[PDB]
């Protein structure tokens, strides 16, 4: 089964889903002095208010925190998107180290870690019919920093323990992801793929310029987290990202000057 590592990593994963070298693939590298200011993109609006949480969740490729999607309470429009697009879930890439874990780079700079909140566009009712259209999803990237802590992932933080391993879920209920923000909501979008299998490629990416100062005491129980399931050999949740891809005939737009 495909995962990441030097058998089963990023390098292997064209055999069972070919679309690894397609025309539009994720992670992609950021030049800062070729991305174009847009000024058709529209302001963004992140409406994660009555966002409901439900659970944590550890699937032996990162930590995801689960939202109840059955109504319009938490919701991402403007900038690119000409739609609606519906909060479901959210999860993290972080690497072994300070200086890796990000999955986009900006100008080849590789952050501790990278946030991937996920939204699926509603006029296709459903997530599973949303991820094989090309307009399907959009994911919101936000970078991490080592540095000072992030109040508002504490609470994420110290339910880690109780989902260490492959196939473990805790209640994650009352979370509000509004404190995983930057203060800025300014963007690089492109049309990109997911970042694992089965890399679809249906997903609009929104990464913001900003990053997130997280402590080392924070990212490092992100590090502490396991790949294996219960009662196996303890393979380490670190470096769970792909690597940055070919962006071909792509541009990287900005929400700025
Ligand atoms: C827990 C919710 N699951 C079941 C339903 C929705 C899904 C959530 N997963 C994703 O949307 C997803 C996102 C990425 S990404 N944005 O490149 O980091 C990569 C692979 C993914 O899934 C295979
Ligand atoms: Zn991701």
């Amino acid at each position: 089964h495909w995962g990441y590592g030097k058998h089963n990593g990023p390098e292997h994963w064209h055999k069972d889903f070919p679309i690894a070298k397609g025309e539009r693939q994720s992670p992609v590298d950021i030049d800062t002095h070729t991305a174009k200011y847009d000024p058709s993109l529209k302001p963004l609006s992140v409406s994660y208010d009555q966002a409901t949480s439900l659970r944590i969740l550890n699937n032996g490729h990162a930590f995801n925190v689960e939202f109840d999607d059955s109504q319009d309470k938490a919701v991402l429009k403007g900038g690119p998107l000409d739609g609606t697009y519906r909060l479901i879930q959210f999860h993290f890439h972080w690497g072994s180290l300070d200086g890796q874990g990000s999955e986009h780079t900006v100008d080849k700079k590789k952050y501790a870690a990278e946030l991937h909140l996920v939204h699926w566009n509603t006029k296709y009712g459903d997530f599973g019919k949303a991820v094989q259209q090309p307009d399907g999803l959009a994911v919101l990237g936000i970078f991490l920093k080592v540095g000072s802590a992030k109040p508002g992932l504490q609470k994420v933080v110290d339910v880690l323990d109780s989902i260490k391993t492959k196939g473990k879920s805790a209640d994650f209920t009352n979370f509000d992801p509004r404190g995983l923000l930057p203060e800025s909501l300014d963007y690089w979008t492109y049309p990109g793929s997911l970042t694992t299998p089965p890399l679809l490629e249906c997903v609009t990416w929104i990464v913001l310029k900003e990053p997130i100062s997280v402590s080392s005491e924070q990212v490092l129980k992100f590090r502490k987290l396991n790949f294996n399931g219960e009662g196996e050999p303890e393979e380490l949740m670190v470096d769970n990202w792909r690597p940055a891809q070919p962006l071909k005939n792509r541009q990287i737009k900005a929400s700025f000057k």
